[PDB]
């Protein structure tokens, strides 16, 4: 009773697709309609959603598809981008946290009398969010910054961490990152401490199952989470620690993690901090040492110290496109379920919700 249409991705080197050629087969099976959007920044290949029973269309042709279609897509539309939104979209919109343009975003779904069902806020009854993607965040996260650790190892102050590609899966990711960091080693570098800030949760689980099958030893991994931040910072254990991994988004005006004075210090060890949480436009910054927010084309930037060795910071937004096959997959299969109560939207909680929150916010506006 449902046709979707899967949006082609837009973002620049955005790499993962809301619905994967299994879930769109498993939802061809319920009675679904799916129409896939032949894109060219897609981990995942036209001839896989064929073969799923997806109908193949052009980049872009949710803008004149017929207003029943409900348009799937994953990350925000062009920022160029103004005309009513008539549709039904499923699509993180970023418009519920007062960021910049949110009037402008939802005066679009507005005009248009369309919906918006925010896939960031899709929760269970018991409030549990159905599908997120915060595992492969820590993981794409820990890759890096293994990967800058080691390229510091390797290389002169003078260069930087190349330009990436996402992994094509799991086993491309772990070759690379474990031929860097076994390169490192044979340098005579001392096997690195790894602090992990928000190590019990999901970017945190990430994180420590990615340095684990690289062979980093656990003995060497600093776990804090709840527990050992609220004592209040800057904590000593940042720049003792070789590579530093933030899961943790914070923005009180509380004490920072660390901070530029603790950092310029001849005898820090720090060389790496990955912010899995980095977010520029943050007014409270708990890690208030970067400015850019860093790209697969440009990984790291430089953190300007006065004393102490060459540190980086990588500070990606969507850390999880650096293995957009898996994350897709997981994603996708845990919103699966959410997927198959399309039909009867009006009815199932999970729906009506989200429905409401745009309602909520659209009376904001
Ligand atoms: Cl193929």
């Amino acid at each position: 009773a449902v046709t979707l249409h899967l949006r082609a991705e837009t973002k620049p080197l955005e790499a993962r697709a809301a619905l994967t050629p299994t879930t769109v087969k498993k939802l061809i099976a319920k009675g679904f309609k799916i129409y896939v959007e032949d894109s060219p920044q897609s981990t995942f290949n036209i001839n896989e959603y064929r073969q799923a029973g997806a109908i193949i269309v052009p980049a872009g042709s949710w803008k004149t598809a017929p207003r029943d279609r409900i348009i799937i897509g994953l990350k925000e539309m062009p920022e160029t981008d103004t005309f009513p939104l008539v549709h039904e979209h499923i699509q993180f919109a970023h418009c519920y946290k007062d960021q910049a343009g949110w009037q402008n975003v939802l005066m679009r779904f507005i005009k248009g009398h369309g919906t918006l069902y925010d896939l960031e806020f899709l929760e269970n009854d018991q409030g549990r969010r159905v599908a997120a993607f915060g595992f492969y965040a820590g993981f794409a996260g820990a890759a890096l910054g293994v990967r800058d650790w080691a390229f510091k190892q390797t290389h002169s102050d003078d260069e930087d961490l190349p330009a990436v590609s996402p992994y094509p899966n799991e086993k491309a990711l772990v070759k690379d990152v474990t031929k860097d960091y076994k390169e490192a080693l044979a340098t005579g570098a001392r096997k690195p401490t790894v602090l992990i800030i928000g190590a019990l949760g999901r970017c945190g689980s990430g994180a420590i199952d990615l340095l684990h099958k690289v062979g980093i030893p656990d003995a060497n991994i600093l776990k804090w989470d709840i527990k050992e931040t609220s004592r209040g910072g800057p904590f000593d254990e940042i720049p003792q620690a070789d590579i530093f991994i933030n899961c943790i988004y914070l923005s009180k005006p509380i004490a920072p993690f660390t901070n530029m004075e603790k950092l310029n210090n001849p005898n820090r060890r720090l060389r790496t901090v990955v912010d899995v949480s980095a977010d520029t436009t943050n007014p409270h910054n708990p890690i208030p040492i970067y400015t850019v927010a860093t790209v697969f084309n440009k990984p790291t930037v430089l953190v300007p110290t006065t004393a102490g060795p060459k540190l980086s910071v990588i500070s990606i937004d969507h850390l999880p496109s650096l293995l957009p096959r898996e994350a897709s997959e997981f994603f996708s299969h845990d919103l699966l379920p959410s997927l198959e109560l399309l039909p009867q939207r009006k009815t199932a909680p999970v729906w009506v919700r989200a429905k409401k929150l745009f309602d909520r916010h659209c009376a904001r506006v």
